[PDB]
Formats: structure tokens, C-alpha cells, sequence
């Protein structure tokens, strides 16, 4: 996805593209980044590699002299968290995100419990390129790798401990979880537990084949589930991706809600926990405008930033903000941990809920309605990106509205956005834009259409 590293680590089909002997060249150069005798915790989601890949990952760093610990089957940040807060050196987690079922790759945390730094991926990438690993004299590789069974226990209890659990525990709410056959359903229903909930789980089994549903939670994958939802008349629903890093809702109408939707919703019960803290929050340019527009009547004030999870997650912390997210789910609450926490994100969504002694459908209508038209058009050749951004730039700029191109370019209007970026996967233009009125918003992007398309 670079030279090994993607968006959100290296991956690819399992025993394909990511095969046994890629990951255990990939866990030599791991293992020599972060030193002999260090200690790593190394951890999985229910993907199909699964079982191969820890223990190619564990004969890789032995190799290299590094002191194994084996979490088993947990959230990422749950086995970030892990490594946050338990001493660990750092940790290697096997996943592949939201990628569909035949996908599998490698995330490494760092010292701080975060996905290392970009020039630290540079690192790893010339160790594995250069081959240059710390291997290990045969008299000091006597190393067994140690069993941690505390990560998903240590995981609920620090989540636990940010919400008023008595409180919600009173609502009894009805909630249903969507953990997406995967490594979700063995913590977020303990959290709901916790807080006293009537729990139904759909496809709460451990299935690294999603039959019900792509892992990737959206409008279409959560099709089905928001059916259910309604038809059991649930308080709230909650879906996840495949580690469980994301959660995007589904309130008591039976209607899935976007991640900044919700994203905007919890950055605000965030300042009502925090006065102490800055007013401030960090989103992708890929969030709606609405983000400013609500969290404006509260002097939070919304710092954009490039598309991307680790980057948020450092940018955060780097400017001590007081949340982050992503529209896609995933939101970073500083006070438990600087990641994308779905889990810690539905019980502060149990809360800000029971402090509303409001539905969950009525909760989201509190917020501002926007349409949104996306689309994805190719790159001709002979046609720079840098071009096409010059023009829309240059023709949609005005001292009406404001524009961003931290990241491709976004346009902010009242009543509308728009944002036009480079797709770093595809040779395609991707174009996306939203407003109150559906139908400037289409318009819109027909606009946007012809120009990228060099008209």
C-alpha cells in the first residue's frame, strides 16, 4: 500500500499478497525497531489469517530478541489500551480494519498506544528492505512467549470508569449490537452489561467468513441490522467494523446515523465533562460542515485535518483537543485514550442519552440536516489533480465562503460543503458535497463533475 505500509498498515489477501513470508520478514523489522529485550504484546481480530499470522508474528520477533506477550482475540483499542496503560514497549495487532473477509495485515502501536508515526514506518520499511535485523545469538534465544490475559477485563474497566455508570444503569435501555461477527461482541457487550442494558446482538458470534454483512459498517451494510433495530424497538443500536475501532448508531427510528453525526453529538457531552478543557475538537475534511455549524453555540471550535485515524489520533494529543473523529465512526476521547474507541464511544452515548432523558431518534434530529451526493470520477491522463484543484479553487473561492486543501479541497458555504480529493487507492477523483437543500447539493456535484473531469 506504499512500499508495504497503506492508510492503516500493511495488508492484503490473506496467504496471497499477505503471505507467511511477507509477515514474518515484516516482524524481524518490527522487532529490531523496537530493540532487543523489548516487550511486545501482540494481538488479533477474527479474520481468516488469524492463528498463521500470530504465530508467524511471534517466531519474528523471538528471532530478533524481542520478549513476546500474546493478548488473544480483542478490539484494537482494546490491545492499544493494553499497551497504554500495562507497560508495554508497543504491539503488533493482526488486522485489516474494515477490508472485507479475504483481507488481513499487520498494525503496530507504539510506546504511547497509538499506531506508530509515518517516519517511524519509513524505519521499519528500510529495515525490511535493507534487511538489517537484530538477530539474535542461538544462547540468547531462550525466550518463551508469555500469555496477557488482561487486555479486554483492563479494556471495559477503564471504559467504565468515565460514565456516570449508576445513571444509565437507572435508564435500563434496550440497545441492540452489531459487532459484525467479529472481535466487538467480546467487549462492548460487557460495557453494555455494565450499564445495565437489555442486550440483543446481531451477528454476535465470532464468524471470520461475515456472511450477515460486510465488516465494514455503512448505509448499505447496515441495511439489514437497521431493519431489526426497528422491529425490536431498541433505545439505541450500535454497529462496529471488523476490530471494533469504529461505531457508527442506529437511533430508536430505525435510521442509521452518520459517524460525524454522532461524532458532533459526543464532541459535545465531551465539553460538558470537561469545562476544565479547551474547547476544540479535530475532524477529516471528509466530516460535514454541520460539525462547525453545532458545535459553533458552544465555542468548541472544530480543527480540520487530512483524512486518516493515526494522524487524528496524534494531531489530538499533539494539541491537547478535546475529542476527535472520523465521519466514518471512530471518535478519540483524550481522558481514556487518544484512539478511535467504539466501545468507550457507545457507553459515552449511553450517557449524553440518559443525561437528555431524550430518544436517541429525537437526540439526532437535535442536529443539523444536510443531503449528501457523492461520486467517484477517473483521472484522464495527461490531466494533473493539482489542476483541477487551481480551477474549482479559483472558481468556488470567495470571501462568502472559506476554503481548506489540507487534503484535496474543501469548500465550506452556508448551507452547503463540498470536498474534492485525490483517491490514493484508485486513479479516480472522489466528490462528495452536502447541503440543507438537496438539490444545490446535486447540482453541485455536477458542477464539480465537469471541472474534474477538465470539463
Amino acid at each position: 500500500m506504499g512500499k508495504l505500509f497503506g492508510t492503516d498498515g500493511v495488508r492484503g489477501i490473506v496467504n496471497k499478497e499477505l503471505t507467511p513470508e511477507l509477515v514474518l520478514k515484516l516482524s524481524k523489522a518490527i522487532g529490531t525497531f523496537f530493540g532487543k529485550n523489548s516487550k511486545i504484546l501482540v494481538g488479533r481480530d477474527v479474520r481468516a489469517g488469524g492463528d498463521m499470522l500470530v504465530k508467524i508474528v511471534e517466531g519474528g520477533l523471538l528471532s530478533v530478541g524481542v520478549e513476546v506477550y500474546d493478548g488473544g482475540m480483542a478490539p484494537t483499542p482494546a490491545l492499544q489500551y493494553a499497551v497504554k496503560t500495562l507497560g508495554y514497549d508497543g504491539g503488533v495487532v493482526i488486522t485489516a480494519s474494515h477490508n472485507p473477509a479475504p483481507y488481513n495485515g499487520i498494525k503496530v502501536v507504539d510506546k504511547d498506544g497509538i499506531e506508530i508515526r509515518r517516519e517511524k514506518e519509513n524505519e521499519i520499511e528500510d529495515l525490511f528492505f535493507t534487511e538489517r535485523f537484530n538477530t539474535i545469538e542461538w544462547s540468547s534465544l531462550t525466550t518463551e512467549v508469555k500469555r496477557e490475559d488482561r487486555v479486554i477485563s483492563t479494556y471495559v474497566n477503564g471504559i467504565l470508569s468515565h460514565v456516570d455508570i449508576e445513571k444509565i444503569k437507572k435508564k435500563n435501555y434496550k440497545v441492540l449490537i452489531d459487532p459484525a461477527n467479529s472481535v466487538g461482541a467480546l467487549s462492548t457487550p460487557l460495557v453494555a452489561r455494565a450499564l445495565g442494558c437489555k442486550i440483543y446482538t446481531i451477528n454476535g458470534n465470532l464468524d471470520p467468513l461475515f456472511s450477515a454483512r460486510q465488516p465494514e459498517p455503512t448505509f448499505d451494510s447496515l441495511k439489514e441490522t437497521a431493519e431489526v433495530v426497528k422491529t425490536l424497538k431498541v433505545d439505541l443500536g450500535v454497529a462496529h467494523d471488523g476490530d471494533a475501532d469504529r461505531a457508527i448508531f442506529i437511533d430508536s427510528e430505525g435510521r442509521v446515523q452518520w459517524g460525524d453525526r454522532s461524532g458532533t453529538l459526543l464532541s459535545y457531552w465531551a465539553s460538558v465533562k470537561n469545562p476544565k478543557a479547551i474547547k476544540k475538537i479535530v475532524t477529516a475534511v471528509s466530516s460535514s460542515s454541520l460539525v462547525e455549524e453545532y458545535l459553533s453555540k458552544y465555542n468548541i471550535q472544530v480543527d480540520w485535518t487530512k483524512v486518516g485515524s493515526v494522524d487524528i489520533a496524534h494531531k489530538v494529543a499533539d494539541e491537547n483537543a478535546l475529542a476527535g473523529f472520523e465521519e466514518n465512526g471512530g471518535f478519540m476521547y483524550p481522558p481514556h485514550q487518544y484512539v478511535r474507541d467504539g466501545a468507550m464511544s457507545f457507553a459515552l452515548m449511553l450517557e449524553l442519552l440518559a443525561n437528555e432523558n431524550v430518544s436517541s431518534a429525537e437526540l439526532f434530529d437535535r442536529l443539523p440536516k444536510y443531503y449528501l451526493v457523492k461520486t467517484k470520477v477517473d483521472l484522464k491522463p495527461g490531466l494533473m489533480v493539482e489542476e483541477i484543484y487551481k480551477k474549482i479553487l479559483e472558481v468556488y473561492s470567495t470571501s462568502s465562503v472559506k476554503a481548506i486543501t489540507i487534503d484535496g479541497v474543501k469548500i465550506i458555504g452556508k448551507d452547503f460543503w463540498f470536498l474534492v480529493r485525490k483517491s490514493g487507492t484508485e486513479p479516480i477523483i472522489r466528490i462528495m458535497a452536502e447541503a440543507k437543500d438537496e438539490n444545490v447539493a446535486n447540482n453541485l456535484v455536477n458542477e464539480l463533475k465537469k471541472i474534474v473531469e477538465g470539463k
